[PDB]
């Protein structure tokens, strides 16, 4: 089953990368961020055979996932909540370098310590899953509120899609960071170590890593294939 996901990830990810990269003109901010995410997930799925330098690139891609997804949400909030003050393609390459740049800052130790790895885990939990999740929650809650006061036939479908995206992200990311937090507290002295539970926690690491792989493989299906614009390009190319 793991090998199937490997091809599924590359296949779907490549289509997203190819469709957007074949555009002959400028790409909107949402389009630019989606392209970065497709590349980010593309690298991670390449790791599958080995995991099932490798670790270092693994971390970079994982954070790229949430942060890029976090970046997508903020632009949607800006475009849909304050649509009157932001009427106008705005280049956003600056932030993409930062998000990829912030992964580099954290990714150095992987190429290169008890306290060092403790700080690594602390930063990972603080700024990799928690803050992005809060950002997504706030932005999409305001988007839902604005749409509920809107008028049209697309509002309901937009609400459904937003809820689906948020729920999928939560249910696919929480199980890994929960185990990471449990292990963090165990190391800090808030819990007790035992032979069986350590192996169970390693298996939990494995299972939640597979779940994250599933999310990375599903990213094309929930952010690209559901949009009207993307399908038109796919039908064109």
């Amino acid at each position: 089953l793991y090998s199937l996901l490997f091809l599924l990830g590359l296949l779907g990810n490549g289509a997203v990368a190819a469709v957007l990269l074949s555009r002959r003109t400028a790409l909107s901010s949402t389009d630019t961020f989606l392209l970065h995410l497709a590349v980010a997930d593309t690298l991670l799925v390449l790791t599958l055979p080995l995991w099932a330098v490798a670790g270092a690139l693994f971390n970079i891609n994982f954070y790229a996932g949430a942060l890029l997804l976090a970046c997508i949400s903020f632009d949607r909030y800006l475009n849909i909540v304050h649509a009157t003050q932001l009427y106008r393609p705005a280049r956003v390459t600056l932030t993409c370098l930062a998000v990829w740049g912030l992964c580099l800052l954290f990714a150095l130790p992987d190429f290169i310590p008890q306290v060092g790895r403790t700080a690594l885990r602390v930063l990972q939990l603080v700024a990799g899953f928690l803050l992005p999740l809060l950002v997504m929650a706030y932005c999409y809650a305001h988007i839902l509120a604005v749409l509920l006061v809107s008028r049209g036939q697309r509002r309901l479908r937009a609400m459904r899609l937003v809820v689906v995206v948020v729920v999928a992200f939560a249910l696919c990311w929480t199980p890994y960071h929960l185990v990471v937090l449990v292990d963090i507290l165990m190391d800090l002295g808030a819990l007790a170590r035992n032979c069986g539970r350590e192996s169970r926690v390693d298996v939990a690491k494995s299972v939640t890593s597979g779940l994250g792989y599933m999310h990375c493989c599903l990213n094309p299906l929930l952010y690209a294939f559901v949009g009207v614009k993307f399908r038109e390009r796919m039908w064109m190319l």
